[PDB]
C-alpha cells in the first residue's frame, strides 16, 4: 500500500521543464502564464482506502478522490475531462490521464524525505520537487 510518508502538506520548491509540460497538453495561452508563476501547495490525505491530493493554489484549486487501480473522472486545473488512474509500483504513485486518445502520466515519487513528481507527455519530462512542510 502506498507509504504514509506520502501524507502531509508539500510546498513545491523546483520545477523543470514545466512551461514546455504545459505548452504540450494544449494549456490555453492564458492558463499557460500563470502556471509558470504558481507554486502551488499539495495535501495528500487518506480516509480508509481512498487517497485525496489536493492541489491548493492562489491561482487555482483542483482535487482528487481515488482508489488504487481504479479508474475515474477528473477535470484537471487546465479543465480536461480525463479518465484517470492511480497504480503503485515501488513505492511510486503513478498517474494517467487519458482523454481525446492522448494520455499523460504523472508519477510521484519519494526522495530523500522529499516529493519528486515526474510529469510525462509527448516526449516532454516536467520535474517538480516537493517539502514536506
Ligand atoms: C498545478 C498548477 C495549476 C495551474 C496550471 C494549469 C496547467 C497545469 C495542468 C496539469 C497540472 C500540473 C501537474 C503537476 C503538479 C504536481 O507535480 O503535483
Amino acid at each position: 500500500g502506498m507509504s504514509n510518508k506520502f501524507l502531509g502538506t508539500w510546498k513545491l520548491v523546483s520545477s523543470e521543464n514545466f512551461d514546455d509540460y504545459m505548452k504540450a497538453l494544449g494549456v490555453g495561452l492564458a492558463t499557460q502564464k500563470l502556471g509558470n508563476l504558481a507554486k502551488p501547495t499539495v495535501i495528500i490525505s487518506k480516509k480508509g482506502d481512498i487517497i485525496t491530493i489536493r492541489t491548493e493554489s492562489t491561482f487555482k484549486n483542483t482535487e482528487i478522490s481515488f482508489k488504487l487501480g481504479q479508474e475515474f473522472e477528473e477535470t484537471t486545473a487546465d479543465n480536461r475531462k480525463t479518465k484517470s488512474i492511480v497504480t503503485l509500483q515501488r513505492g511510486s504513485l503513478n498517474q494517467v490521464q487519458r482523454w481525446d486518445g492522448k494520455e499523460t502520466t504523472i508519477k510521484r515519487k519519494l526522495v530523500n524525505g522529499k516529493m519528486v513528481a515526474e510529469c510525462k507527455m509527448k516526449g516532454v519530462v516536467c520535474t517538480r520537487i516537493y517539502e514536506k512542510v
